[PDB]
């Protein structure tokens, strides 16, 4: 009887958020992907990371990045 | 992959980002979300929000942070 159900729920979020290293404020969003991913913080894990990648690869697309990129073209090489 | 498609999901990520104005980091996490909740917002927007609930309705229940309005700082006082 003193281990109660939601609290667990919320446990696991503890972890998808010291994973990702989130802020304590963001934890109605790892609410609601545990939620989805039935919970299964392997596959919830997944889907964040397929996610940061989608966000940080989706700008780079649009080369809208000043950071220090440095080596920067394609196919083979400008010259530089 | 899928681009142009793929434009629009993020257009829709973004609404679910102002509307709880979230800042720009947290666009991964409105990329999962959406993508379980067939993307709908008005699907979505329901769990972030019954998420929100649970998070700060699971809150209140212990008084952990949201928020003290008294013991939170003090800086200094000493007027007298």
């Amino acid at each position: 009887g003193s281990p109660l159900g939601q609290d667990v729920f919320l446990d696991y979020c503890q972890k998808l958020l010291e994973k990702f290293r989130y802020p304590w404020e963001l934890m109605p969003l790892m609410y609601v992907i545990l939620k989805d991913a039935d919970a299964n913080i392997e596959e919830a894990s997944r889907r964040i990371e397929e996610g940061q990648y989608v966000v940080n690869e989706y700008s780079r697309q649009h080369n809208l990045n000043i950071y220090d990129g440095g080596e920067l073209r394609n196919t083979t090489r400008q010259c530089g």
